[PDB]
């Protein structure tokens, strides 16, 4: 086992009984279609049946045969049409289907219907994961369809092939043989997103390079986008504002300069004419020193409809992205809110905002986005980060299924009861028209995909619930878990547990209680708490916590920057209040004296040190949980998920240590004589943050010669 | 077939009446050792043997059974002694072995017996090989002895896991997850490296950072020292000379001042304890901008006896290397040669000068360097590079076998005739205590470890040579095609060709007739023979090939640089005379009128353009050549290989059509209208050369934005 397939491992059904069952119920393969789709669907469970029923099933188009699987649309498959479905199928709509133990001519059979290709083929995938999950296809009748629009994967891939915030190795994109060399690997990058109904991937880095869009790249791009096509995944561009100037076209990029628009609508139809069902535009602009319409003056809606309107005629759309957030405000939590809310319904219909979860930057626990409950004149997308930046790279297991569920299910109050991020998302809390999720996955050419074998089940969650954004984290894990690994219960239990535990771990030795950004600058692998002195106070950590002898937490209240006047009036009044706001929240909001005391009794500076150290004890507990599986595991994903485990350790230990010790010099406070001492002082801990190795290629960081 | 095996592809033998042979002859393993070496290579025999012979053998210490293949020494196999084989057996050495089919106690054995635990490991190694290459067994009576001390592979890897000219992906070191995780890829590596006889590796980047040297390096690399050692394989690191200074431990890296020596002596005892087989250090000083002794107003000698006096008395060894030139002198040829033979004697016998094949970098064809027929009193060592820096990166195929054969057997009257590279390095020559050669192969984390399929032949030629120096690139070639890819005799012919064309088509389409060092700078990819205006006059282009409207190559006869008094006279006379010049090497010795009619016929002008069409034509014949073997090959291999090709034959056409225009706007004469004139005009050239994606993560071109 060396990760390669990841989830879609087609091994025997190892419970003899069970395997017996699915032997009887399924003899032979019926798939009277031949369109990409269909025949992509019919290949995928021929490997897959063939492997998980240890026998030689062929798709074949013949004779019903009692006992069949039988796979198509009532266009494309007279056997489903002649069972007269209607009204059930209709429900269905462009992507749903419908699984079902049924009979057509006394034969016994199988069906997965649907209204299209994709349908059968996102239904087919449903199919074989019922097996791989050991369910039984007895009485089986169910029916699925998506709850959002776009289902995307995001990629910040350079066109050097090194990916920003990439702890999977290179990109899997090798533009130096394509479009010549049609990698197998290209097919099963779009069999694994495909099995869980992603539809849509952006395969470059949102700090954009205009060469995408020239011919010379557009060529290799369409390459991809072909192998892509059969599993209905349709390619996304991030696009550079400034391209107009970049190719030495137009001396502006002025969204309202005529021969700006006139560049943007002619690369379009040079897009078009390579790929023809091209998704459209992923836009990081006026941020972080990327460019944008503000560059001239212009306003966001100003440029992102310029860019739609190129679009349109192909019926393309274009994915702007909130994060965007000026150095001068007061506050950086406040950025995005008060920098969209004022445009709120002057975004043209294929314009959708891409919104992170929350306002700052996938911080281990955050609020939710205040946009999410204010814009409802406006397409709105969520973007998740998976790749684990902040939960420590490749090192580190993370699973964030729990934090994906978290955000899903928060409760806004934006119109009454029920106004879920999740149903926001959706479309109906405020009634719009295209919906989504993108999520930055940023595998690379690793065996594995993702590095951390366990990153893989982050990917996972991800899919499933931009399916289904009810889906939970433990249902998630549940099936991966028997997809990647074992169905045995005893192995699934405390496994599953420890992947529902571990992000709430990497919360805790890292900044629990609503603290957030003590990361050292810009690698994100360590502790650095001390962060003050760059070019902008917001990349700082200090600027965050605002610690002093006194107290800690930043006051978002009325009295301090009011960030909390930007959510509906309950969230407002829920979180201002000290005797109501969430403790796992509390110093997003609130200035706190070191004395104010937790529901748990202790003070704020003891309770700090608990969360810290319960977080590594976390890890502990991991290990030991890990340890415990060595019977149910293959012995080199086992000896690795070990390995691992001990750099997390390491690493969660120097996390605690390093914080614990710092916001000690801040508070001059003791740590509590039953916690173990740290046997050195902060100037070891900040020596350590210059020394230790950031395993990423991309962040300059891991090329510093420092050492001392 | 995804390339991971490389050439240790233990599949059944596809010969029905061969395989029953084989078969007959070993039915069972016989090893009485039970060292770590010894398990290694009872564990290659077990997967080799069970693999190739289609059924279960395994490695067991019992009565001798009839047909077994039995392996040991004198000292761990009683068996093995009982032979007395006596002086035959002795003469092999600490790394030889005896492959012999014989009897013993009335059994039918073939024997793999040897003086040293290793020896059997390469002898295990060869005994496959004969199989895996369809050699007979009956009557086998064959012994090897390696020709050079040391055969070591070379790794430009950056600590962020970025390689230096890599072009087969990330760095196999995972610094991040070691030493906790010993990834299973870590002893694939050792595997295919022991195959070939290869002792030893320098794991890091030349351009040296200093960390390797520290704590949290150490602990790291001799985790992989583990990993190689059962396999023979000696860990070697390349240094920065300023490591003192770099550690904040000395104001200066003097090797002169006492606290430098002691600094130097200190860190060897902390490699030591860690490694205590550690084999020593490669250098690169004063090159470049990297860190030296000439810094200090040192030499080369100064400082490489400083470090060799620290690794003495672990008996570790220096690889200093001679890859030196200032910018100042009057021609880069001439500049090792002049700055090493003053210093000949000087160094201490536990330092090795390791010398590329020729003076300038790598080129397609260099002639010798003359340092090797000059220095009488120095240990020297072959350096040559496998990765391809300067042949394609890993889009061209170029099998590197015939560059390697051709300056190994070159002969350089040193000492007169028999004087040839292969002999001066084994010690024939001049009389030498330590003998070696490396080959910088730059390997990565892609599956195939190589890139392009074809690179893995060289690294397979370079350890074979590296055995022995006399082995010739088609039996080379021979051996790794039927290892790798088939043993159909309609198969190997016609490949092995094509193989064996492969780096003169390489030299013809970029610069044929002693032209030299045309490339775009400084990524190496693509043409730039226009290239001038460097902050280093040796840098560009134009230096190199003096093109005028009268004419062009770079005079270094007695009326020149006279770089030719640097070789010993039967040479200089040769090469310096225009009778017995050899036309691939004539520009590098003479500057002559474009009307100079060549033995073909043509004149200067002619012949260049005929040359550079020629290397084109070779290409395409290539890839007719592998088109014709799709019977033979694995679907996917074959794919790969056929598309690789394509982007070859276009970028040969870049290549080809980049520098006869160029050339032809200098010497104003027409291209022969037999000759397909080119697409586009010079410009469009130089357009390209700007604006063609750069294959390589390292090098920053590849991160170029320019579009015009
Ligand atoms: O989302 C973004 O645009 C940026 O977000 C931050 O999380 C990352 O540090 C940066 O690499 C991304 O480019
Ligand atoms: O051999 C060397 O030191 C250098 O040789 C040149 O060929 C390479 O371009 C450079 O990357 C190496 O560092
Ligand atoms: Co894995
Ligand atoms: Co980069
Ligand atoms: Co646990
Ligand atoms: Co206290
Ligand atoms: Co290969
Ligand atoms: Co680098
Ligand atoms: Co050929
Ligand atoms: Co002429």
């Amino acid at each position: 086992e060396d990760g390669y397939d990841m989830w879609l491992r087609y091994q025997p059904i190892a419970d003899q009984t069970l395997l017996k069952t699915y032997q009887k119920q399924i003899r032979h393969l019926h798939v009277a279609g031949d369109s990409p789709t269909i025949n992509a669907a019919a290949a995928e469970l021929q490997r897959g049946l063939s492997g998980l029923l240890n026998k030689p099933i062929v798709a074949r188009d013949e004779k019903l045969k009692d006992y069949s699987l039988v796979i198509g649309t009532p266009d494309n498959s007279p056997l489903i049409a002649s069972l007269n479905l209607g009204e059930r199928l209709q429900a269905l709509g462009a992507e749903g289907y419908l699984l079902e133990q049924t009979r057509i001519n006394k034969r016994h059979v199988v069906i997965v219907a649907a209204n299209s290709d994709v349908g059968v083929l996102y239904g087919s995938f449903h199919l074989l994961r019922l097996i791989q999950t050991q369910h039984a296809l007895e009485k089986l009748s169910l029916s699925s369809a998506p709850r959002l629009q776009h289902r995307v994967v995001n990629h910040w891939d350079n066109l050097n092939r090194v990916v920003e915030r990439g702890y999977a190795g290179l990109s899997l994109w090798d533009w130096g043989s394509l479009p010549n060399y049609l990698a197998p690997r290209y097919t099963d990058y779009a069999r694994i997103n495909a099995s869980l109904g992603i539809n849509g991937t952006v395969i470059n880095n949102v700090n954009a390079d205009p060469r995408v869009l020239s011919d010379q790249f557009l060529q290799k791009i369409a390459a991809l986008a072909d192998a892509f096509r059969p599993y209905g995944i349709k390619m996304y561009l991030s696009i550079n504002f400034n391209s107009p100037r970049a190719f030495g076209d137009v001396d502006t990029a002025d969204p309202l300069d005529p021969r700006v628009q006139q560049w943007w609508k002619t690369r379009a139809q040079k897009i078009y004419s390579y790929i023809p069902d091209f998704g459209g535009f992923l836009v990081k602009a006026d941020s972080e020193g990327q460019p944008g319409p503000q560059g001239y003056g212009r306003d966001h809606a100003e440029g992102a409809n310029m860019l739609a309107a190129a679009l349109k005629p192909f019926g393309g759309v274009v994915f702007w992205r909130a994060f965007v957030y000026h150095p001068d405000i007061e506050d950086r939590f406040r950025g995005a809110y008060d920098e969209f809310m004022p445009l709120d319904g002057k975004f043209a219909d294929n314009v959708i905002l891409q919104i992170k979860n929350g306002p700052i930057d996938f911080q281990p626990r955050e609020p939710f986005s205040a946009l999410f409950a204010g814009m409802s004149r406006t397409n709105m997308m969520m973007e998740f980060q998976i790749t684990q930046e902040y939960f420590g790279f490749a090192t580190h297991l993370a699973y964030q299924g729990p934090l994906f569920e978290e955000s899903l299910k928060t409760e806004t109050h934006a119109r009454g009861e029920g106004s879920t991020i999740g149903n926001i998302l959706e479309g109906k809390v405020f009634k719009t028209r295209h919906t989504g999720m993108a999520g930055v996955i940023n595998p690379g050419t690793d065996r594995n995909w993702t590095g951390h074998p366990f990153v893989q089940s982050s990917w996972y969650a991800f899919g499933r619930m931009a399916w289904d954004h009810q889906i939970s984290a433990a249902t998630a894990a549940d099936e991966w878990l028997r997809m990647t690994f074992s169905n045995q219960p005893a192995f699934i239990e405390p496994v599953k547990q420890m992947m529902l535990v571990s992000r709430e771990a990497g919360v805790n030795y890292r900044s629990p209680l609503g603290l957030t950004h003590l990361y050292s600058q810009g690698d994100h692998y360590g502790p650095a708490p001390w962060t003050d002195d760059l070019p902008r106070a917001d990349w700082t950590a200090v600027y965050y916590h605002r610690a002093s002898k006194t107290g800690i937490g930043f006051n978002r209240t009325k009295t301090g920057s009011n960030a909390l006047a930007q959510y509906p009036e309950p969230i407002a009044k829920a979180w201002g209040d000290l005797n109501s706001v969430p403790e796992d929240l509390i110093l997003w909001f609130h200035h706190l004296s070191w004395d104010h005391r937790m529901q748990s009794g202790r003070n704020l500076w003891q309770e700090l040190v608990h969360k810290y150290y319960q977080g590594v004890e976390q890890v502990r507990a991991m290990q030991r949980t890990w340890d415990q599986q060595e019977a149910y595991v293959d012995a080199a994903r086992f000896a690795q998920v070990k390995a691992l485990l001990q750099v997390q350790e390491r690493e969660a230990v120097r996390w605690r240590n390093s914080c614990v010790l710092y916001f000690q010099s801040v508070a001059g406070r003791p740590i509590p004589a039953n916690y173990e001492q740290p046997e050195h002082d902060l100037e070891y801990y900040k020596m350590l943050a210059r020394t230790t190795y950031v395993p990423e290629p991309w962040h300059p960081a891991s090329s510093s010669r420092v050492l001392k």
